[PDB]
C-alpha cells in the first residue's frame, strides 16, 4: 500500500524512478572522461575501434585478446590520449576465466562503467544438412551465446554492486535476417539469441544498468568470393559496405549519457541491408 | 547461364520452381490423410494436444515422452482415429538419442512428413543473476535450443532424401517480447533462437521441405494468483488460451493448406505481443 | 474494488474473460456453417478466391465489386455450393457508400461474422521524387488506407452490437519490407498503416472480435517486366511466385473458430521472402 | 554490362559505391558545424530540445511554428550559440505551404542538410468506435502521414540536388506497438506508416541522403495520474523520459556520427516496446 509497484521489475522500488541529472549541452552527453569501459574482442576489427573510440572520449579501456597479444595496443591508447589501459588474455568461451577476468579488471581501474560484449566467430561450412559433426554447432554457441552470457552474468554484478552501468552486446543483422548466400543458421541463431538477451537483461538489470545492442551490417575487416559480395552491394540500399568507423558512434552513444533513456533496443548500422 | 539462379538457395535449380497441385475445395487441404507426423514433449500439454489433432486429420503419429510411459496414450490414438501411433523414449538434449530415435521412428512408418519440435524445459529461478549455477543455463540451452536442432537436423535429411516436408518449431512470446513479472531471460534466449533458427532452415531446406515456428502466448496446459492476473491484465482478450486454440495454427502450417507458408512465424497470444 | 481490471480494455470487464466453447475436432473448428461473411474486392485477384473458399466452408458470402459486374459471381456462389450470395457495388473511397452497403448487407443476411478488408489499389509510378502531383500518393491512401478504415470503423459497430466477429485486413509484405526493384513508397506506407490499424484495433474490439492481418507475398495475378519477376523469385527462398490458392488457408483459420486465441496477429505467406 | 547494377536502386550508379572520408577523433563526427537543419513542430516540446540541440552542436536551425510567434525563441538561439536561425509559420497539412516554406528555407540559410520532421498532432478521443466524425482521423493522417510526405518530398529534391542530406523522421513507440489504456488506433496507425515511409524512402534516396526514424517513449515535455502509473509500471527504466535524453540520438542520426546508417528506427523508450 502507498506505492506504485512495477509489474516489470520490484527491485526498481516505489514509481517512478527519477531521472538521471543530465548536462544541458548535448556534446557533454557523448564523454566518457571518468569512466571505465571493458571491450572484449579488443585485439583488432570491430573491438579496437570501439576501444580507440572510447579512449578519444575519455574513457579508461580495458582490452581483451586471446589469439594475438594487445598489450601493445592498451600500450598504445596510453601514450596517444592519456588514459589507463591494460590488455587481459582470456578465452571467451571459459566461465572461470571470464569471472577472473572481470574480477581482475574490477581491481585495477576501481570499477566498470561501460562493458561491450563482443563475441567474435563465424560459421563458414555452408549449409548446415551437410556437417553432421556437431562441433561447429556446438563452438559458435559456446563462443557467440554462451560467451557472451558469461560476460554479462559478471558485469551484471558489478552494475548492480554501484548502481550503474551500460552494457552494448554485439549482434549482426544476421539476428534479423537471413543472410544470402551464404548459408549460416548456427550463426544467425547465436545471434538472434543475444539480441533477445540484451532485451532479456534490460528488464531484469533496470534498476542499476542499461543493456543495448548494436547489429552491424556488412562492415569491410575471410572466405568471401567477389560474386558473394557482390551480391550483398546489391542488397544494400547504401550500395557498399560499411567501415568500422561508422560504427563507432553507435557504440559511443550507448556508452554515455547521450542514451540513458535508452535500453532493450537495438541498433542496426547496415546501409539499409534489413529494410528490403 | 542461361538460368535464372537464386540469390537465396543454389539448390532450388533454375528459376521459377513451381507450385504443387492443391485440393479444388479449401477443406481438403487441411487433412493429413496418408502422413506420418512426429510430435516431441507429446506425452502432455500442447504436444499430446497437437499429436491428437493430427490424428483427428488423419495422420499416422509417432509421440515421443521423457518422464513417464506414454505408449497408452498411442494406443488411444490408435483406438480412436483409427490411425498407426507409437511412442518413443528420447533425451532430445543427448543427439545420438535424437538420432536413433528419429532413424527408428521412419523406419518404424516408413517416412515423416511433418514434424514438430517441442521442448518443454522452462525457467522458474527468477532473475539470472543471483543464479551462479550455468547448469541452469545450459540445461535451458541444451534442451530448449540444441535439442531443437538435434531434432531438425536429423529431420532434414529426411524431408530432402523424400523432397517433401513440413518441419514446426514450437516458441514462443517470449521468442518476441520479455515476460513479466516473472524473469527468466534465458527461456526468453533460447525461444528467439528457435524463432530464428527456423528463418534460416526455412533458406537452407526451401527446395524440398517448409519451416515454420507457432509461438504460443500464455496457455493453461495440465505460477501465483497475482502473477496470472497481471498476464490477463496485459493481454487484449483479457485470459489464457485453451490447448484447443492452437491446434488450428498447428495444423494449417503442417498442411497442405500453407504450401506457400514457409520460414513465418504465427503468434496466438490473445494480443499480448501488441501492447 | 473485487475486480481485476484490464490494463488494455476496461469494457472487457472483470478478468478473466471465458473462452468460447469449441468442438474437440480440429476439423470442426475450420467450418464456417452458420456464419455470414462479407469480402471487398472479389470480383477477382485474392478477394474471389476467398469468397469461394468461404463458401465451401459453408459460409453465405457477400461479395463487393464497383468496375465489373460480379452479380454473376455472387449467383456461382449460390448455384454452386448451396449458400446464400449477393454482390454489391461500393466505391471503398466513399465513407457514405461503405456506410449503406454495409448496412444492407446485414439487411441482407441479418448479420456479419466474418469481414475481409481487401483494398486493391497499387503505386506503378515509380520513384516519388519524380512524381510531383500528389493525387497519386493521395488516391493510394484514399484507397488503401482510408477505405480499409471505413470499412472496419463500420463493421465493428456490427461487431459489438453482436459480441462477436473475425476482421481480416489483407495487408501485404510491403507493410513490413521495402519493396525491390520497383519502387513504391506510398503503397508501403499504406500497407504498414493497415497492419498497424489492425493490431490497434485487436485491443479495441476485443471484448467483441478479433482483427488480424493476411500479408501476401508475390502471388501470380501488370507492368512487371520479366526482368523485375526473376529478382523477385531470387530473393525469393522458394523460388517463385505463389498462388491465390496458397492463401485460402491462412484466410480460413483466421476467419473461423480454428484461430479464436488469435488477435492482433500478422499471418505471413511469401514463400519466404521478407526472411533475407 | 560490366557494372554490378543494384537490386535497390539503379541510380546508385555501378556498385560498390564508395565511403566517405570521416574524422579520425569520434568526437567530431557529432559536430554540425557548417550545416542547415530544419526542424518542424519546433516552437515546444521535442522539436525546440532538438532545435536547440542542433545548434549547440554548431548547426543553423530553421524552426517552425503554427500556433505562437517562435520569432523570439529563433532569436535565443542565433543569440545564445552565435548560429542563424529564424522562425517560419506553416500548416504543414497543406502542401503548397509546406512547399513554400521549405523553398523560401533554402533561400534564406542557401541548404538545407539536416531535416527533422516532427508531426504533432495527438488523438484525445478514446476508442475510435465512438467518433463518427472522420474529422479526427482525417486530421491526425493529413497533419501526421499527409503532412510529413510533403516535407519529405520537397527536401528530398534539394538533398538530391546537393548529393548530401540526413532526414530524419520522428515518428513514435505507437508505430511499433498498441498504447494501453488511452486508445488511439489513428495515432498508432499514423506512426507505423511514417515509420514504413522513412524504410522506403531510405531506399529511394540512397544515392544522396539518409532517412531514419526516432521513436521516442512517454516523454514528460511541456494524462491522469492513474494513466500515468501504468505507463510507469509498464516501463522497464520505471519513468518518463527526458527530451535530454533524446537529443542524443537526434544528434546521432543528423551527424556524420551515422554515415551507415539509414532505414533504421532508433527507439528511446525506458524499453517499453520490450515486454
Ligand atoms: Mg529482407
Ligand atoms: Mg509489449
Amino acid at each position: 500500500m502507498g506505492e506504485i509497484e512495477s509489474y516489470c521489475n520490484k527491485e526498481l522500488g516505489p514509481l517512478p524512478t527519477k531521472a538521471p541529472t543530465l548536462s544541458k549541452n548535448v556534446l557533454d552527453l557523448f564523454s566518457l572522461k571518468g569512466k571505465v569501459a571493458s571491450v572484449t574482442g579488443s585485439s583488432g576489427g570491430i573491438g579496437w575501434a570501439v576501444a580507440e573510440a572510447y579512449a578519444q572520449a575519455g574513457a579508461d579501456v580495458a582490452i581483451w585478446y586471446n589469439s594475438h597479444p594487445a598489450d601493445e595496443k592498451a600500450e598504445h591508447l596510453q601514450k596517444t590520449y592519456g588514459v589507463h589501459s591494460k590488455a587481459y588474455k582470456c578465452n571467451i568461451s571459459d566461465p572461470k576465466s571470464v569471472e577472473e577476468t572481470i574480477s581482475q579488471q574490477e581491481k585495477d581501474f576501481g570499477t566498470i562503467d561501460v562493458f561491450v560484449a563482443n563475441a567474435g566467430v563465424t560459421w563458414t561450412q555452408g549449409p548446415e544438412i551437410d556437417v553432421d559433426n556437431y562441433d561447429s554447432w556446438n563452438k559458435i554457441i559456446s563462443v557467440d551465446l554462451n560467451g557472451v552470457y558469461y560476460c554479462s552474468h559478471n558485469i551484471g554484478k558489478i552494475f548492480k554492486k554501484n548502481g550503474k552501468g551500460s552494457l552494448i552486446i554485439t549482434s549482426s543483422i544476421s539476428g534479423k535476417i537471413v543472410n544470402i548466400p551464404q548459408l549460416q543458421a548456427p550463426y544467425n541463431t547465436a545471434k538472434a539469441a543475444c539480441t533477445h538477451l540484451a532485451k532479456s537483461l534490460a528488464i531484469e538489470w533496470a534498476p542499476f544498468a542499461r543493456v543495448n545492442t548494436i547489429s552491424p551490417g556488412y562492415i569491410d575487416t575471410d572466405f568471401a568470393s567477389k560474386d558473394m559480395k557482390a551480391k550483398w552491394w546489391q542488397l544494400t540500399p547504401l550500395g557498399r559496405e560499411g567501415l568500422t568507423q561508422e560504427l563507432v558512434g553507435g557504440y559511443l552513444y550507448l556508452a554515455s549519457n547521450a542514451s540513458t533513456f535508452t535500453t532493450g533496443s537495438d541498433v542496426v548500422i547496415d546501409g539499409g541491408y534489413t529494410c528490403p
